[PDB]
């Protein structure tokens, strides 16, 4: 599809679709041998708000097929606005981020929750820019790599505006300017 | 379709609901094609009633897109009080901007005792937004303890216990791609 604010399309929901399906190709295999199951010992999908909605919903649904079971737990950040409703302590846990750059946050809500003593936790990223860490994180799980750009939709925004964008395209460099001194 | 040993009989597939959220989609469309809705300065505020709604929101939203519908996405999370009969939730998470002069649709799973939702609505009518209207995937038209009519309805149904695309039996289920009721020998 085309746009008037993208400088160019990165990745097309359909290539997104089939990167998701199989990242929960893996994620189902590297569970296989921890005795998950429904209501006892679930794979607990800590999702973070609000730019991993639409991934979220997406790959837990890429789970289903891969029969894993899971439960799914909305935190917020901006600061800790809204905390997970029930215990992570003695569970498998999968922080579901939307992208990683400076990594400044998923580390921090890593160790928050790795001293929250879950059986494991583990990360799963839509969208990560490497060339970026101000600090050192690896994701266990990675959609896809991406330059250091600004990228808008598929969950992700400027200033929460285009996240409802099927797709994953990168933001006019002469529109976030447009905008954010309109802003700021 | 797939099988739910867990599921006596499933009631919508993703492709109904796809057919039925889009269908939804384009009368959002055409009832607010004069509004003049846009990016930023007035677009459409969806508030996602957090936990059941956010596999309905996620496709709501494209759908909507698809139609050039400028939505701003929202999310609020809410905790029963006991204490209550009016409705009463707790709010663990309100909305990061205010809904004045706004064109707002509250979105939730299912609207069934709907005292819940209807307690939201009152609580957002206050807020002085432009519009205020509900869009509900699924509506249990009887089961109301409130009386409750909602703006958009994606299908009704009967009062089954339904589980399955956001809607959960003890935070279980909510993960499938159908929509599908739990069967007897479960509960
Ligand atoms: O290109 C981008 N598009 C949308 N959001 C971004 C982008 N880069 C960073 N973010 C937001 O920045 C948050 C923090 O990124 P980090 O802490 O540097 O890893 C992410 O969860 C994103 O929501
Ligand atoms: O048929 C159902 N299946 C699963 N959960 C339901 C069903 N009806 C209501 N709920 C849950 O209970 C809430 C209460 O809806 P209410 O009865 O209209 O206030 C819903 O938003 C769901 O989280």
């Amino acid at each position: 599809r085309e746009y008037e604010f993208a400088e160019k399309i990165l990745f097309t929901e359909e290539e997104i679709r089939t990167r998701i399906k199989e990242v929960a190709k893996r994620i189902a295999d590297d569970y296989k041998g921890k005795g998950l199951r429904p209501y006892v010992n679930p794979l607990v999908l800590i999702s973070v708000l609000k730019g991993s909605f639409m991934f979220t919903a997406d790959l837990c649904r890429a789970l289903c097929d891969f029969n894993v079971p899971v439960r799914m737990e909305f935190i917020c950040v901006s600061r800790m606005l809204l905390d997970t409703r029930h215990s992570i302590e003695g569970h498998h846990v999968l922080i579901v981020e939307d992208i990683v750059d400076t990594a400044l946050t998923l580390n921090y809500l890593y160790h928050m929750y790795f001293t929250r003593r879950p059986a494991s936790l583990k990360t799963v990223v839509l969208l990560d820019k490497r060339e970026g860490r101000r600090v050192p994180f690896s994701a266990d799980y990675v959609v896809a790599n991406i330059p250091n750009a600004f990228v808008i939709g598929y969950g992700l925004d400027y200033d929460d505006t285009y996240r409802e964008l099927r797709d994953i395209v990168v933001l006019r460099p002469e529109v976030y300017a447009e905008r954010e001194a309109a802003r700021q």
